[PDB]
């Protein structure tokens, strides 16, 4: 075979239409099957990208020849390319991965994946000189081993896929051969965009039928879920708008269920080439689609283009046969779609009607797009320096921009709302999606909001005038004063500025002032900055973190004295109304910048649903605001807003008395031995949640845990609840917690046998019937312990055990300097083993341990040292 080479061709201008032709339906690809009628190289102009979709095609046919020595000049020569799609797992290897199946010659190595990639390239691009290969992500074509997915394979196909963009695409050694992408899949469930998004031209979406248009349906929710619009955004975070295209089906002969697309036009009796019009079917509401921020998108694309024409079957209605005949298509959807996007006003140019200024016309092209629709929707950063930018007449057209940047434009003179961004001031979006959406959803969410542009000035030397009032603008950050040396008259009024002394907003206003009024001729008109509306934002901080109080019979607000106060977006804290008032009596030149209506409610922020948490030192946890202080006790206290309950804007200790350390839960987390519980609701037992109804339930009606403290300390509480609310007089009745003594029988290979057969020691046997029980503990310092619960119900009564909590303080073998002690007063109570004056000076080192250890300040080095001189005085 002769392949002739590559064919001048002009560059590729959007928008784009692609198709899909299913090669079996080429007339070349089985002489045999006579009604095989259609051939790829009479695509039309209006095609951009033609994508050979081989199936079923034997290796041999003739329409290879036909596709590298006809079709591929023919449609060059229009400016059509010819693109090879390939599957996903021809990536990969494993099951029908076609040249990758040959995993000898190309093993899964550095080298051998890079060797897999040229190989890739040469079989399926160059051999019959190609304008590009289609990777096709789906899970239809995900990678497999023995019909299994193959995780490994999908993580092989991701090191091949750069491999292949260092070949071909924008970072090829090859840039004149398109590397494309077509995914099903959202972007975050696209396990290869990540790393091969800056490698491809293109991004097709396959979104065929009403689901891929309005998206899935939540049944729970009622909602819409990965729509158009979404799958969009999910992808914007790879890719540019105009790399974009979406793809409708044509109607596929005999097709099954599942492959029911409903695209094109339904047939009707009366009307025999319905199938040929487009107007509302869903390829024209695709082809007239666009994303609503970023910009306008490349294209659209159809799968089977070669069913172009034919009419889809009805969907609740008697058979018609005749739609599945092979008939020639003449690709006048294809035409009209392509035509619909050609004349669309979002792909208008952008001409010296929009922006007289070619100096700035040159710089809005450049920047945010060529066309139209790009002002609509650009979401980023236009940057204006060129100095030769003499009117900035047309900026207005710009509807989405996040930052507008004003930099050395000597020649300016005036600066307002028809030289501005439209989105300047507050703004609701404009445009109106095309898309059918969920009559089950009533979908009409009201013109989300456009946030501002944040607009920069700096080194505009010839700026008379800044007009900026009632913009509702939040600050003015960004405007370098003292580079506009020439300004004369600035209004600011009406917007969201905290002017207060000592905000960098008064000092940018400061400059600007010192400016103008050296100018002169300074009336009432000419800096006018009052009737703001600052915002009221929560404080990030609090002034309040450590609160030491005296014993006393009284009740205190823990909110009322920790968490209050409101605060601007530049740090001016106001506490309260009266604080509010002297606030909005300030002035700047003898003027209250401040609007008079603006009153403290209407500024101030409210805690209202913000909550409360009070832990004293034996983790005894309330949610109340209100804290007595009779009892001697230390607090920990956090506030969370309504808006993250799991983290807190603030948190305090308050002392009462005396200071105590916060004990500790050493139970937390804590490994299952033994016991008869059911062990994974026992796990559950120890992981935090005091409201842990993920079935805590451990036996029917009598159950026991042997457990072992993950680092064992120096126990002095305990805790448990029953479940908290959802059922009372099923409530754990009886109680008995144990500790293990130290004593493991010489089997440490085994422990849970051990256990389950020593004599332990009851540390305590509550019987009562209280939801939640607390407990002092004598100092304890065990590694092992056993619970053991019963609800005193039927040998069916399912007891139930939330939480269990072993607390105090951590202090590795805490064991041992327990066992020292012990024997320290069965040796000082009994005299002359040792005794001689040294019997008082054990005394006063025993005495000195238990004051160590019984502190309320837990100080773990100062009883180390106490335990370790007491073990000095034992051998002498
Ligand atoms: C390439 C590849 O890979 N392939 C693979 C596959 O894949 C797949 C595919 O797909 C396709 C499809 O598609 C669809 O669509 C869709 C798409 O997909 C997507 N995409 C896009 C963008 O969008 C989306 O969606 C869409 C829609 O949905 C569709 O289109 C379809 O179509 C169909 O359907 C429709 C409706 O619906 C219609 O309309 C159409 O038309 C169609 O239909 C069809 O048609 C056809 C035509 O005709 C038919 O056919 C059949 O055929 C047969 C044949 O046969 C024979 C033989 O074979 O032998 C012949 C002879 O002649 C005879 N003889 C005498 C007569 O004497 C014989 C007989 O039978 C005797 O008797 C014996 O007994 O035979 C027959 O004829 C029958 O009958 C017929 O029927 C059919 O049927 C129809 N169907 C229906 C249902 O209707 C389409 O299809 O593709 C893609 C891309 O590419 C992918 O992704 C997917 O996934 O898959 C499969 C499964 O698994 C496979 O298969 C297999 O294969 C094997 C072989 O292979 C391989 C290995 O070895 O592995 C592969 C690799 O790669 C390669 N390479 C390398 C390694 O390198 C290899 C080579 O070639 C060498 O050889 C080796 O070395 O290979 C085996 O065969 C087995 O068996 C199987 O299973 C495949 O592969
Ligand atoms: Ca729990």
């Amino acid at each position: 075979m002769k392949v002739p080479e590559k064919i001048p061709m002009k560059p590729l201008k959007g928008p784009l239409y692609g198709g899909y032709f299913r090669t079996w339906h080429d007339k070349t690809s089985d002489p045999a099957e006579k009604d095989k009628v259609n051939s790829m190289g009479e695509l039309p102009k209006e095609v951009d990208l033609a994508f050979v979709f081989h199936d079923w095609t034997k290796d041999y046919s003739l329409f290879w020849q036909e596709l590298a020595t006809k079709h591929v000049p023919t449609l060059n020569k229009q400016g059509t390319r010819v693109i090879r799609t390939i599957p996903w797992r021809f990536l990969a290897g494993g099951d029908h991965s076609g040249i990758a199946e040959d995993a000898q010659k190309y093993p899964n190595t550095p080298e051998g994946n890079k060797a897999l990639a040229k190989a890739i390239v040469d079989e399926y691009v160059y051999k019959y000189n190609l304008d590009g290969l289609d990777v096709m992500i789906e899970r239809d074509s995900i990678p497999k081993v023995n019909k299994e997915e193959s995780k490994e394979g999908i993580e092989r196909s991701i090191q091949v896929f750069e491999e292949i963009g260092k070949l071909i695409g924008p970072k090829g050694a090859d840039k004149s051969r398109l590397f494309i992408m077509d995914s099903t899949y959202m972007a975050d469930k696209n396990p290869l965009i990540e790393r091969g998004a800056p490698y491809i031209d293109l991004l097709l979406v396959q979104v065929y039928g009403t689901q891929g248009e309005k998206g899935g349906f939540d049944n729970a929710n009622h909602k819409a879920v990965d729509t158009m619009e979404e799958r969009w955004e999910s992808y914007s975070k790879y890719i540019r708008p105009e790399q974009y295209m979406v793809g409708f089906s044509f109607y596929e002969e005999k097709a099954n269920s599942g492959n029911l697309w409903y695209d094109v036009n339904v047939e009707d009796d009366t009307n025999p080439n319905i199938g040929s019009e487009i107007k509302g079917t869903r390829a024209e509401r695709y082809a007239k689609w666009q994303p609503k921020t970023g910009g306008v998108k490349g294209g659209i694309f159809s799968y089977g283009i070669d069913r172009d024409g034919v009419a889809h079957p009805k969907k609740n209605g008697p058979k018609t046969p005749d739609l599945d005949k092979i008939v020639k298509s003449d690709y006048k959807v294809s035409k009209a779609l392509k035509k619909v996007m050609e004349n669309d006003k979002s792909y208008e140019l952008i001409d010296q009607k929009d922006f007289p200024d070619k100096a700035l016309r040159e710089a809005v092209i450049a920047q945010v797009g060529s066309r139209r629709g790009n002002l609509e929707r650009f979401n980023g950063t236009l940057r204006l320096d060129n100095p030769d930018i003499k009117s900035l007449e047309g900026l207005n057209k710009l509807k989405k921009l996040a930052k507008l940047e004003l930099i050395g434009l000597s020649q300016i003179t005036k600066l307002d709302s028809s030289v501005l961004p439209e989105n300047i001031k507050p703004t609701k979006d404009t445009l109106v999606s095309v898309l059918e959406t969920y009559k089950n959803d009533d979908r009409k969410e009201e013109a989300k909001a456009i946030p501002q542009v944040a607009l920069t000035i700096s080194g505009l030397t010839g700026l008379k005038e800044l007009n900026l009032a009632g913009f509702d603008r939040d600050s003015l950050a960004g405007i370098d004063a003292a580079s506009l040396t020439s300004l004369e008259k600035v209004d600011l009024s009406s917007n969201k500025l905290d002017l207060a002394a000592g905000t960098e907003n008064r000092q940018i206003l400061d400059t600007m002032l010192a400016t103008v009024t050296k100018h002169g001729g300074v009336s009432e008109k000419t800096f006018v900055f009052d009737h703001q509306k600052p915002t009221g934002l929560y404080p990030d901080t609090y002034g309040t973190k450590s609160l030491q109080l005296p014993v006393a019979n009284d009740t205190i607000d823990l909110q009322a004295k920790l968490l209050f106060g409101t605060v601007t977006n530049q740090g001016t804290l106001i506490n309260s109304e009266a604080d509010y008032k002297a606030y909005q009596e300030q002035e700047i030149a003898g003027h209250r910048f401040v609007d008079s209506s603006y009153d403290y409610k209407a500024f101030a922020v409210t805690y209202k649903d913000y909550k409360i948490k009070v832990t004293d030192s034996t983790l005894g946890v309330t949610d109340h605001k209100d804290l007595s202080t009779s009892k001697e006790e230390t607090y920990k206290v956090e506030f969370f807003s309504p808006i993250n309950s799991t983290k807190p804007v603030h948190e305090a200790k308050i002392v009462v008395g005396e200071e105590k350390t916060m004990m500790v839960n050493l139970a937390e987390g804590a490994t299952i031995i033994g016991g008869d519980a059911d062990p994974t609701n026992a796990k559950k037992v120890f992981d935090g949640l005091l409201n842990n109804d993920t079935t805590t339930l451990s036996t029917s009606n009598k159950a026991s845990i042997i457990f072992e403290l993950k680092e064992p300390g120096l126990v002095k509480h305990w805790r448990f609840f029953n479940d908290s609310k959802i059922s009372k007089a099923d409530y754990i009745k009886e109680a008995k917690l144990e500790a293990f003594v130290g004593h493991l029988e010489d089997s440490s290979k085994v422990k849970d046998s051990l256990e389950k057969s020593t004599e332990w020691v009851t540390v305590s046997d509550y019987s009562g019937e209280a939801q939640e029980f607390s407990q002092p503990l004598n100092n304890i310092g065990a590694k092992y312990w056993r619970i053991t619960i019963d609800n005193k119900k039927s040998q069916y009564g399912y007891v139930s055990l939330p939480e269990l909590q072993i607390i105090g303080h951590r202090l590795p073998e805490a064991a041992t300097v327990m066992t020292t002690m012990a024997a320290a007063e069965e040796l000082s109570q009994q005299k002359d083993k040792f005794s001689q004056e040294q019997l008082k000076e054990l005394e006063v080192k025993v005495a000195a341990l238990k004051a160590a250890l019984d502190n309320k300040m837990f100080n773990a080095d100062t009883i180390n040292a106490s335990f370790a001189d007491v073990k000095a005085y034992i051998d002498k």
